[PDB]
Parts: C-alpha cells; sequence; structure tokens
C-alpha cells in the first residue's frame, strides 16, 4: 500500500505532465497521495495563472464576514458578522492597517504559535465564498474555471443526466482569517490556488481516520452534537493541533505559499489560517472514485448548513433514502 503513515506528499509535475488534469490526479492517487487527505502541486516554472495582478482592487466584496470566536485558546467556534461592502483596494488597506496586520515574527513556527495563542482576542474580517475567477482565459493549464464539471462526471459513470452547474471562488484574506474543520459538500475533491499574497496554513486528518475527529468534536462541543448529527457541516468549529495531539488524532500540517495548489481529497478533514493579506481561488470536482464517498456523505439536515442549488441533485441520485428529510431542512 503506498504512503501507509499518511503523510502529506509534495509534487513537481513537468510542463508536459500539466496538460491533463484527470490523468495528473489519477497519477498522485497511485501514489497514496490520497491517504492524507491533501496534497501540494507547485506548477511548472514555465506556468502561469495570469499576467499581473496589477488590477484586481476593483473587484467588490459585497458582504466581507467579521470572524467572531466563544470559546477557549484552542477549542472554540467562530460566528461570521456581515459587515458593509468594500473594494479589494479598500480591504487590502484594511489588511494592512495596524489593527490587522500580521505581527513581527521569526519564521513560520512562531507565527503559528502566535495564531493558537491569540487568535480568539481578535476578529479579522474575512472576503470569502465570492464567486468568480482571476484565471486568464488564455491560461490552458489547470485553470480552475474550465475544469470538467461534476454534473458531467455523474452522468460520465451512472448515466443520469442533471441540472446544475459547479463555479470557482475567490477568498480574500488577512492575518488570522479561519477556515473551520470540514470536509467538502458531498464529501467531495477541492482544488485550491494561492494567486498572490502571504501563505495558508492548513491541518487535515486522513480519510481513513476522519471518524475519530468527529468523536473528539462531539466531545468537545456536546450542544451543538445535540442540536445536529452532522454539525461540523455548519463550519464553525476549530480545533487546535495541541488538542489534538493530547487526545491522539491522527493529522499532519503544512503551509501553502503564493503560486501553488493545495488539492482537498474525499473526507479529508481541514482547517487553517491565513497569515496575512492573500488571494485564493477553489472549486469542488469529481472524479470515479468520488462516487462512492458521495454515497456515504453525512448530511446536516438541522437547516443551519444550507448549501448551493447544485447539491440537491447530488443527494437526489446518490442518497434517495435521505433526499425529503435534507431537503425539509433546505426548506
Ligand atoms: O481557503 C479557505 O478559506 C478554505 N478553503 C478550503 O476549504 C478549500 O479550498 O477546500
Ligand atoms: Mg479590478
Ligand atoms: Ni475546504
Ligand atoms: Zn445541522
Amino acid at each position: 500500500a503506498q504512503n501507509p503513515n499518511c503523510n502529506i506528499m509534495i509534487f513537481h509535475p513537468t510542463k508536459e505532465e500539466f496538460n491533463d488534469f484527470d490523468k495528473y490526479i489519477a497519477y498522485m492517487e497511485s501514489q497514496g497521495a490520497h491517504r492524507a487527505g491533501l496534497a501540494k502541486i507547485i506548477p511548472p516554472k514555465e506556468w502561469k495563472a495570469r499576467e499581473t495582478y496589477d488590477n484586481i482592487s476593483e473587484i467588490l466584496i459585497a458582504t466581507p464576514l467579521q470572524q467572531v470566536a466563544s470559546g477557549r485558546a484552542g477549542v472554540f467556534t467562530q460566528y461570521h458578522k456581515k459587515k458593509k461592502a468594500m473594494t479589494v483596494g479598500e480591504y487590502r488597506h484594511l489588511a494592512n492597517s495596524k489593527k490587522y496586520q500580521t505581527p513581527p515574527h521569526q519564521n513560520f513556527e512562531d507565527l503559528e504559535r502566535k495564531y493558537w495563542k491569540n487568535r480568539i482576542y481578535n476578529s479579522p474580517i474575512y472576503g470569502a465564498d465570492i464567486s468568480g475567477s482571476l484565471f486568464d482565459e488564455n491560461t490552458k493549464q489547470w485553470n480552475l474555471g474550465h475544469l470538467g464539471t461534476i454534473q458531467d462526471l455523474l452522468e460520465k459513470e451512472c448515466g443520469v443526466v442533471i441540472e446544475g452547474v459547479n463555479t470557482p471562488y475567490l477568498y480574500f484574506g488577512m492575518w488570522k482569517t479561519t477556515f473551520a474543520w470540514h470536509t467538502e459538500d458531498m464529501d467531495l475533491y477541492s482544488i485550491n490556488y494561492l494567486h498572490l499574497g502571504e501563505p495558508k496554513t492548513w491541518y487535515v486528518v486522513p480519510p481513513e481516520h476522519g471518524q475519530r475527529l468527529e468523536r473528539l468534536a462531539r466531545e468537545l462541543f456536546p450542544g451543538s452534537s445535540r442540536g445536529c448529527g452532522a454539525f461540523l457541516r455548519h463550519k464553525v468549529a476549530l480545533i487546535s493541533p495541541t488538542v489534538l495531539k493530547e487526545n491522539g488524532i491522527p493529522f499532519n500540517r503544512i503551509t501553502q505559499e503564493a503560486g501553488e495548489f493545495m488539492v482537498t481529497f474525499p473526507y479529508g478533514y481541514h482547517a487553517g489560517f491565513n497569515h496575512g493579506f492573500n488571494c485564493a481561488e477553489a472549486i469542488n470536482f469529481a472524479t470515479p472514485r468520488w462516487i462512492d464517498y458521495g454515497k456515504m456523505a453525512s448530511q446536516c439536515s438541522c437547516g443551519e448548513a444550507r448549501v448551493t442549488f447544485s447539491m440537491d441533485a447530488f443527494v437526489r441520485i446518490l442518497q434517495p433514502e435521505r433526499y425529503d428529510l435534507w431537503k425539509r431542512g433546505q426548506d
């Protein structure tokens, strides 16, 4: 069995290997990459996402989100308070202000220490979940707006044609902006490209051990667990590496820098934080290997998780017994 310790693997495809996206994912899996839940892909030196970022300041962040924490430093939830619209140029100036900027630090490890010590005492503002793309239309390789759709994959594998669309999302971050512990909708893959700015640190639990994280989360957030049988779908809970180690939960960590891709694999729980002002693009995708994970994915029916239009058909075809209850949650 390849990669039996479930380590995060890093890949350096050549420009020739960068042509065929599906083939390269399958290659990484042949080497055991999926066992970690997360892989890094460094693009060939010849490749670029677009010519420059000199012209992005006029993108609008219609609903910036202030991420307010509750709990203790290593075990907390966050809620999102909506703020007034601002441009990316306005948000970048805010990120660089004395109130929000990255503190002085020695290296990524010192910064990670400071994040876990101090995160709860601040409320950073995240420009998350903005429909759109920064890839040039002429970029032919690993262009996240030109990928094969999940609807087309389901049709190819299973024969059934369904409604729905699959488009990318932009994320503008600042110091301490946080993504809570989660898997993707319907336990899909994700791919994330860091277009510019400061790094993003990731934590990940191997898919074979995801239920150990779920059992810990039920213990640590006991009210939330009584409220919903899949409350990590709410994407509000944080647990630090120190607390995971104290509880014996297998995990790994890695830092993504500008110009690098990360892929998350079906049922790979992940969480993390941004080091300073940055911009990332991400989208969900599927392969043949996903279908069995989609059939078994948990679902929130309490009403909190509220998701996209396109998830209806996935539930309806892959999970017909759950469909009725899940849709009551959505309405
Ligand atoms: O970058 C973020 O805030 C969160 N990203 C992801 O969870 C992802 O790409 O799957
Ligand atoms: Mg602009
Ligand atoms: Ni994710
Ligand atoms: Zn729920």
